[PDB]
């Protein structure tokens, strides 16, 4: 991701199969001249998307271009969180799929992962970042106080940012349980709150190279998203 002062972002193609199947998502979503009320609401939940782009003096090198959804925080605290049971997809080799769950083997039970984070500290005036070995270390006994690492920021538990995230990924819950026509597999929650020295948080989905057409509700996904609210309800009891 290279971020630039514009208040945007260029994402860089992943390698085929999946970037052109991102694009190819980002394109339908955002096509101009859709009416589907399932993918009209879906766009709230999404950076928006400028369209693909490429440098002027080389249209071999493909990216999307995409709102900065951390802009218009001072000192942006920032996880991210891949969503679902399965992080291979339908059309996974078995070698693939051993790939996958090995990278997390506890994908099924928990139903999310961890992918990093980056916290302010105000006493510090500095940043903790997690890297991807953090999430995949963590189980059904530690992902509470593993998750709660993100909300420790201004001398205290930022329950605030956690109630607000509960409150915004309920809408994104409430999104799937209303529709039967994408799954979607290896995506994840971006979540930021304000760092800098209240229940200011932006929750958004990313990761769209394993989003395929589907006539069932996407239940790994919803799963998770569940269980995420319900790991986030129990940090409110500390
Ligand atoms: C502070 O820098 C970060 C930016 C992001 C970031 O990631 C994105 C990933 C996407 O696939 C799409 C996006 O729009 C973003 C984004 O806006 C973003 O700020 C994530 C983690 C960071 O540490």
């Amino acid at each position: 991701i290279l971020q630039h002062p514009d208040g945007t972002v260029l994402k860089q193609l992943q390698p085929p199969p999946r970037g052109p199947r991102e694009l190819e998502f980002y394109n339908m979503v955002y096509a101009a001249d859709c009416f589907d009320g399932v993918l009209l609401e879906l766009r709230k939940y999404l950076p928006k998307y400028y369209g693909i782009w490429s440098p002027p003096t080389a249209p071999n090198d493909l990216y999307l271009k995409l709102e900065d959804v951390t802009h218009k925080f001072n000192k942006p605290c920032i996880m991210d969180v891949k969503i679902g049971q399965k992080s291979y997809d339908p059309f996974a080799s078995s070698e693939k799929i051993q790939q996958q769950v090995s990278k997390y083997p506890l994908m099924e039970e928990i139903g999310f992962l961890v992918l990093g984070m980056r916290v302010y500290h105000v006493h510090s005036d500095s940043y903790e970042t997690e890297n991807q070995h953090y999430g995949r270390s963590l189980t059904k006994e530690t992902i509470k106080d593993g998750v709660s690492r993100f909300f420790h920021n201004g001398y205290c538990l930022r329950k605030d940012a956690v109630a607000a995230s509960i409150q915004k990924i309920e809408k994104i819950l409430q999104w799937f349980e209303n529709q039967k026509q994408l799954n979607f597999y290896a995506s994840s929650l971006l979540f930021v709150y304000e760092g800098s020295s209240g229940g200011e948080v932006e929750v958004r989905m990313i990761d769209f190279a394993h989003v395929f057409p589907s006539n069932t509700i996407d239940e790994g996904y919803v799963y998770g998203l569940k269980h995420l609210i319900s790991v986030l309800r129990s940090i409110l009891d500390n």
